[PDB]
């Protein structure tokens, strides 16, 4: 699938990736969209980004 690993002063890389499951992370520390093909925590308010099984997966 294709989710972004992009920003932080650098915007131009996107991870063509191969994993079950990917997540968008928009705090990060620098107030930034900042992501990655990885994920498998339950988001039931546990640490973690918002993780998804979908390409893209809204943006």
């Amino acid at each position: 699938r294709i989710c972004y690993n992009h920003l932080g002063t650098k915007p131009p890389t996107t991870e063509t990736c191969q994993e079950d499951s990917c997540y968008k992370n928009i705090w990060t520390f620098d107030n930034i969209i900042r992501r990655g093909c990885g994920c498998f925590t339950p988001r039931g308010d546990m640490p973690g980004p918002y993780c998804c099984e979908s390409d893209k997966c809204n943006l």
